[PDB]
């Protein structure tokens, strides 16, 4: 048996929603520039992007992404069949991109990945380089595709 993780690059540079995903989000408008998904939540809506994998689910593992964000951002996953949600982490503000690699300890499969404006104050959120691994955060190695190019030596 192959014990290495499956890495799913959901998007690197975003110029729209990733192929294979719908947005079941709420209370926001999304724009795309400079390879970032830019979320502008509406004041008072506790808005979110909710990326819905149209075919299949993820299980456990970890989520990796670059984010900058004016306010706290709650990361959730959901199982749409059971309508069950799980808070992965709430991330504090940062005025520069930070790479996060977060364990997902939820014990149902998930088909929705949510980035939510936790304070409901309309703080903007920028996301790039979103990847799921079936392995742990401690075992996570960035996919070669995330490099600006890759010319193998
Ligand atoms: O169209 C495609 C598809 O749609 C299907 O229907 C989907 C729909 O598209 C989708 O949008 C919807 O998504 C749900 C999601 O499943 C829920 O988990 C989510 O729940 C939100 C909730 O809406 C928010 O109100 C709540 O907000 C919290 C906030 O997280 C928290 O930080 C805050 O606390 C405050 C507190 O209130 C203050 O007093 C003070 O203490 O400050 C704190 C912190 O600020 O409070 C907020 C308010 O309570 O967050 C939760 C969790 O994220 O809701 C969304 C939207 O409804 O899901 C449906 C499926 O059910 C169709 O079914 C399908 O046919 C169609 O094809
Ligand atoms: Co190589």
């Amino acid at each position: 048996m192959n014990v290495r993780a499956t890495y799913t690059v959901i998007f690197k540079n975003a110029s729209g929603l990733p192929n294979g995903y719908d947005n079941w989000g709420w209370g926001c408008t999304l724009s795309y520039y400079g390879g970032a998904m830019i979320i502008n939540p509406q004041e008072g809506k506790y808005g979110a992007v909710s990326l819905k994998r149209n075919s299949g689910s993820f299980r456990g593992g970890s989520l990796r992404f670059d984010m900058k964000n004016e306010g706290k951002v709650k990361i959730l996953v959901e199982n749409s069949e059971a309508d069950e949600k799980f808070e992965v982490e709430t991330i504090s503000p940062s005025d520069e991109y930070v790479t996060y690699i977060l364990d997902v300890d939820f014990d149902l499969p998930f088909d929705r990945i949510d980035f939510q404006d936790a304070p409901g104050n309309g703080d903007r959120i920028w996301i790039k380089n979103l990847v799921h691994s079936t392995g742990s955060a401690d075992d996570f190695v960035d996919p070669i595709n995330l490099e600006h190019h890759h010319h193998h030596h």
